[PDB]
């Protein structure tokens, strides 16, 4: 997260860190709670994984510093990447993972609303975006979970940021024309939490951009509305 602060602990409680153990243990994504046994990320997270077996996802974590060799983790049973994703820049960058077991919700591990069709039309409060991720090209995985609240762009302003790149209505972007505020490298995964009437909406996940918070280069997101149906399909046993 580039330009943001440290967040209060539980401030951000379906906010979850996905490790992967290979070679040596480390943050690899972010990710949010939407079910007691499942998972919304990125599903360009999972570039290079060939088994579930892997990764360990931790909740209700403010400081890396928390997760050593004694800290209890979720298991993944199963990754689910959407059949129609190939790379985050085309769209479809969405998957869902099945925990082994289930989440006991707390006031520091609960899940996140979905969005509604009906909120389309609904002009998303304050959006702030959440993550260990990069403060800066080039750096490092942050200790202390960062915020930063960063406001959506309409599609047609964020093509204009992007030519060469087709923007769809299933991406939504996010960002200062000045820059200064934006996810970065490890992010990705996260979530783009929107407070919809003083209830909290997980709007987008961070997917990609042009490099971290330069200027007219707004930051992409999955636009999770538009995947309540396949999230529904893919979560019903």
């Amino acid at each position: 997260i580039v330009g943001g602060t440290a967040s209060v602990r539980g401030e951000w409680p379906w906010q979850v860190t996905l490790h992967t153990t290979s070679p040596t243990q480390r943050h690899l994504c972010g990710g949010s709670i939407i079910g007691n046994q499942w998972i919304l990320t990125a599903a360009h997270c999972f570039y290079g994984v060939e088994s579930p077996k892997i990764l360990r996802v931790y909740s209700g974590i403010l400081n890396q510093a928390e997760i050593a060799e004694d800290t209890s983790f979720f298991g993944v049973q199963e990754i689910i990447i959407h059949d129609q994703y190939k790379m985050a820049e085309s769209g479809y960058d969405i998957a869902l993972l099945k925990l082994e077991t289930t989440v006991n919700y707390a006031d520091s591990q609960r899940p996140i609303s979905l969005p509604s069709k009906g909120d389309r039309n609904v002009i998303y409060t304050d959006c702030w975006v959440t993550g260990w991720g990069y403060r800066k090209l080039r750096d490092k995985i942050q200790n202390t979970l960062q915020k930063a609240k960063i406001p959506l762009v309409t599609n047609e302003e964020c093509q204009k940021r992007y030519r060469g790149h087709k923007i769809t209505h299933k991406m939504i972007c996010a960002g200062y024309r000045e820059g200064g505020k934006d996810a970065c490298k490890g992010d990705s995964g996260g979530p783009l939490s929107c407070k919809h009437n003083e209830v909290w909406h997980l709007v987008g996940i961070t997917s990609w951009g042009e490099g971290c918070a330069q200027r007219e280069r707004p930051g992409v997101y999955t636009n999770v509305v538009e995947y309540v149906d396949w999230i529904l399909e893919k979560t019903q046993a």
